[PDB]
């Protein structure tokens, strides 16, 4: 058996050593493995299932079970071999070496009888020694394949197995195929309570059965390019480890969940006594930067700490929102906050002006290109972006100046919780806060009153009169059932004289920080504030205009002076007013 | 109606009585939104194979382009992406005997039809490799949501008589036929084994959905050694409230999640509700200004 | 080792040296690259970022971590190799010669137990064997990999690794991936004060506190294709060398500012006396081509002086104007006029005739065509002139 172990590795023996990891619930594809090994003829199984499933796990189990005897007697004593390709083709360098080696192999196989040959990447079989030898590895395998006195295990992805084995029929009919299925939630939970007693060891902790349900759970919930045994055993590795590096030396539920927040960034961590942080002072830090939005501020604050909170949807993102309203309010302005108070920074909002998809066909921007033409390489530009980042904030800005044959596309995305890529991928948007924003049912508030006699009418009523139409062209904008599944639409009432009073504020203190990088300031005493607020109210444009003010007003002076050299580095402007009838004076004065 | 056609295709299947020529079912479901379409077809997929994941869903509003069929078949000869069939004709061929279902199957473009009716009465489909696969052991349901906006608007132009839950659910269904007919060829809907018309949700069929809803949220609170029950009058007045006749349950899911998951989320934070208690939820007030009362027990 | 000296350089040796450059702000990647590391299975991490953001950097402060006593167990005096890539199939004439090294190597590396291999472009990994009858280099990793007897740290950017290695997903499950992000503001501060005192010995010249700052908010501000922590380094490094081929040496904020509006085109360099006064007189200037409209002058001068003192909102463009008005009265007369002023004559302006845009479909006149359509490489006729020219008029 030199020739043998010299090109192969002996799995019997390994499983006699017991280096091998133990295999639970493969009791049925171990029988018809077994099955199938013993027919006359094509005798030759091959385990098929997407990669990570436990493919080889299933061969490991058989030589187990052919080591401990719970084998029909057909197969009793026959030992293992698993066949080292690429250790054949390492020295084939003249004409007709890697033939007669692989002959040799064959022979030894023949002579000795009792050998299960073990085949693990079967799809790199054709084509291992095609070369001016030209004799591909599997044009001489066939007829022992066929005529059956050869018994053979192979074991490829479906993928590979659709590229590469199902292009040669020849091969086709020669092998038997065996589907080998992802395992369900208890059936992980038993493989992890298997494989618990081995990983003890390795790190030298203790592990809880809590740990293990927990990891199961997670994995199973929130990581979605990998396939269920894995994925729990690699963050049972994981936290073994963090555990390990971090000296009773136990592991939890509380330590597989940050491992796992981590990983992906979602936050399923533990709640520390930072939810007062949330609970009662979100919406402050929110109107620390938005002023006077108290209904939307409110539903946005219920929604995360909803989320955060342990209960929410599992099915669904984390919410939905349109929001409605006049021009100039704030809806952008929130979603920017929002995204800093999750973030720490605004860049980190995903957003997309739709007033580039006026079109149908820009809907291939979000998809990608279809299978077969240009473009198709990479992927749709919003499902990467999500994909990278699975806990985020998606804003659709302008929402109703795209084509209607768009949000089509995210009825998927709203109620279910996920969207298919172009190439066949999903990516599931259960953890990212939907908000659209639009200006439909405005343009007419400039005048007010719709036609012919109407009630007294007070400021409530006008912004009743604003929300039945807003709602009325939302209806007959969108299609019922896009409607349907959205959480929240919140209308933005229009800005006061007291929220303008506020927002200056704001706006001079961006003005200051604009001066602080060349070591300068301002001041704007309170008359001045007042007047500035004053002049720009107009509640029709919301705070638009009051900016252009600030910027006609006070930072053409300035910039002025900062050119002729009347205020230097190191000195600070404080603005007063003069005047009683029109008070229109805003002197600078420049002092240290 | 709908579960009945569908339980008797199924036993139909299974008795050996099925055409050998023609898959198994094939069912267009229409009505309007929030009736079940879509919930029937995951609780008829995880009756056959023990789980809803098992369902073979297919969103058609991303089949909206002429050219976007090879996204099912696979690129023609010599282009890229030939390595890779088509998404649907490898799923099936792997799993013949599976449940295919269409979302908004009239989203797509038109030329989509023009495949499906090979399935539905030749039961074979040829992929670009020239490979035959076959449909014949499956249920092909294709969700429709056509016409609702005259669902929304209820009843017609005219003096209406005063009608019973016998005539609107007639009137709905005359409609909804009449717009299949209009928008669809005449081939498609001739070749199709069923037509299902959903009817509308009624007052009482609204409490035993709040009563699943609240189970499902007890299993989220279960997660953390939490419970949560309802008095008959919270059910009752959850029930009242959550009414729609038009937008079916999800209003009353919006209600659930408004009035009952985000009381429980601020106590939770707050600390009142600590793991290992029970929530109970009772009724205070009278006429339409009752009100929800949270309680902590062990 | 001598056969891995063949193939690979020596990571730790190169740190003992002092020849790497000292890495500041990693503690997180490189916590969590150890904690990967010490697995039992799959203890073979991939770092995932953006072109530029410092994934070498990572695994060079491993290094001089390593060889510093500063490591939990089980990595204390771990020797990290670079692996080549280049050298394994360069000579691999003959059939069997590629995977004869492969074999060798992995037998020195199975032999001497402390070794740990690094991959820069992991992507290239798969495929990279041979053509014909003779499987990849990947095929041969597989095994040791999923099983863990042979540590690996690889490296890659998000869109070579999204668009070759996951084309194998059997090679993909065998690595963690973990995100290396963009730093951000005051840790370029920390990293280009760390790199301060390496960067003036090659240059022999001085780098002041003030420089450092001015160049990381120039270059996150008006470099827009390049990632944060490289290119306030180019801008250090490329005003250093400017100042020492003009040659104490100081190197102060103006050199720096300079050196970007030379790059770039915008003007961010210091006022001086003489632009001052021009800009002060820019309506006299601009009335030598235009009789009258003194208001549509007077803004475009106030908009220009507002850029120029520094108080523009430096999130929207520097001004955007309506002209509206009768027939030849000086609309366009006034904008060729500004861009005459401005760069060195009417030639600069970018216009766009209107006329042309009468169906609402033209608006890819200025996008591009969307995926799988024809004219999608050219990209948008629009965007192309503004991304060369940032500063220009439209
Ligand atoms: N039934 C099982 N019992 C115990 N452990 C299992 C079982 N199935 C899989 N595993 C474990 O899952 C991990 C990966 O499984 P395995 O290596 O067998 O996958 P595979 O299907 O051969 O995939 P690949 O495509 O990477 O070759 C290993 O740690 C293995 O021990
Ligand atoms: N409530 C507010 N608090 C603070 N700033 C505000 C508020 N409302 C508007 N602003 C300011 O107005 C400017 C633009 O507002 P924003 O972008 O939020 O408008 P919008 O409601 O999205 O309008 P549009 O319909 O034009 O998109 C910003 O400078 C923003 O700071
Ligand atoms: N008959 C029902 N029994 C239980 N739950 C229901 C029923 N009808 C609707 N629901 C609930 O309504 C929500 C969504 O319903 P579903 O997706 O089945 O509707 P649909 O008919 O497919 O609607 P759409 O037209 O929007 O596709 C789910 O929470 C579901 O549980
Ligand atoms: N104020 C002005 N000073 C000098 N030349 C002027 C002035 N106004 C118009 N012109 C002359 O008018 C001619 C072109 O006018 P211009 O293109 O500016 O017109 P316009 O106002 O943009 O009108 P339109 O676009 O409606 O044709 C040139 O010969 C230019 O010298
Ligand atoms: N944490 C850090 N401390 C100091 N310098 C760093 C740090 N991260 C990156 N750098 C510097 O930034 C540059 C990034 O180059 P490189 O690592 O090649 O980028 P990439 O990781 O994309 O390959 C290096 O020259 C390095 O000196
Ligand atoms: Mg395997
Ligand atoms: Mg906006
Ligand atoms: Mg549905
Ligand atoms: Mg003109």
């Amino acid at each position: 058996s030199l020739v043998l172990d010299q090109f192969g590795r002996n799995l019997t023996q390994a499983a006699r050593e017991s280096k091998l990891d133990p295999v639970i619930g493969r009791e049925k594809e171990i029988e018809r493995v077994m099955q199938v090994l013993s027919r006359r003829t094509k005798n030759n199984p091959v385990l098929i299932g997407e990669p990570g499933v436990g493919k080889t796990a299933v061969v490991e189990g058989l030589a187990q079970a052919i080591v401990k005897g719970e084998v029909p007697e057909t197969l009793k004593d026959k030992h293992l071999y698993t066949l080292d390709l690429g250790a054949l083709v390492a020295g084939s360098r003249y004409r007709g070496d890697f033939e007669e080696r692989l002959k040799k192999v064959l022979k030894e196989i023949r002579t000795r009888g009792d050998i299960i040959l073990f085949i693990d990447a079967l799809h790199t079989l054709v084509g291992a020694g095609a070369a001016e030898g030209a004799i591909d590895a599997a044009s001489i395998l066939k007829p022992m394949l066929a005529r059956g006195e050869l018994q053979t295990i192979g074991a490829t992805t479906l993928d590979e197995y659709r590229k590469h084995l199902e292009k040669d029929a020849a091969l086709e009919r020669r092998f038997q195929p065996i589907q080998v299925a992802e395992p369900s939630l208890p059936h992980t939970i038993e493989i992890l309570k298997g494989l618990r007693d081995r990983y003890e060891a390795h790190h030298r902790v203790s592990i809880t059965d809590e740990a293990l349900v927990q990891a199961a759970t997670l994995a199973d919930r929130y990581i979605s390019d990998r396939f269920l045994p894995d994925k729990a055993i690699d963050l049972i590795d994981e936290a073994g480890s963090r555990m390990r590096i971090r000296r009773v030396a136990e592991v939890d539920g509380e330590l597989i969940a940050e491992v796992l927040a981590t990983a992906t960034g979602i936050p399923v961590f533990k709640l520390t006594e930072e939810e007062s942080s949330r609970l009662l002072r979100m919406e402050d830090e929110l109107h620390k930067r938005v002023i006077g939005q108290v209904d939307a501020v409110k539903a946005l604050s219920k929604a995360i700490r909803r989320t955060r909170a342990g209960l929410k949807d599992p099915k669904r993102p984390g919410g939905s929102f349109i929001f409605a309203g006049p021009s100039g309010v704030g809806k952008t302005e929130l979603s920017k906050a929002l995204a800093e108070f999750l973030f720490g920074d605004e860049d980190a909002l995903i957003s997309l002006d739709m007033s580039e998809f006026s079109e149908k066909h820009t809907v291939s921007r979000l998809f990608g290109s279809p299978p077969g033409y240009v473009g198709y390489e990479e992927g749709g530009q919003l499902t990467e972006k999500v994909r990278r980042k699975p806990f985020s904030v998606v804003l659709f800005d302008a929402v109703e100046k795209a084509h209607p044959d768009i949000f089509n596309s995210l009825l998927q995305i709203l109620e279910d919780g996920r969207l298919t890529d172009s190439q066949g991928r999903v990516v599931d948007f259960k953890n990212t806060v939907i908000i659209m924003t639009t200006n439909l049912g405005t343009r007419d508030i400039s005048k007010g009153f719709n036609l012919g006699f109407a009630a007294q009418g007070d400021t409530k009523s006008n912004y009743e009169r604003m929300k039945n139409k807003v709602s009325d062209e939302l209806k007959q904008h969108f299609r019922p059932e896009f409607l349907n599944r959205v959480d929240d639409v919140v209308v933005f009432p229009q800005l006061s004289q007291a929220d303008i009073l506020k927002i200056v504020d704001l706006m001079i203190d961006k003005v200051d920080e604009r001066l602080k990088d060349r070591d300068m300031g301002i001041e704007l005493s309170s008359s001045a504030k007042e007047l500035l607020s004053k002049k720009g109210y107009d509640p029709v444009l919301g705070a638009r205009p009051l900016r252009r003010t600030i910027q006609r007003e006070i930072e053409d002076s300035l910039s002025e002076k900062i050119l002729f050299g009347e205020l230097r580095p190191g000195h600070i402007v404080v603005v007063d007013t003069e005047g009683e009838g029109e008070t229109k004076t805003f002197t600078f004065r420049g002092e240290e």
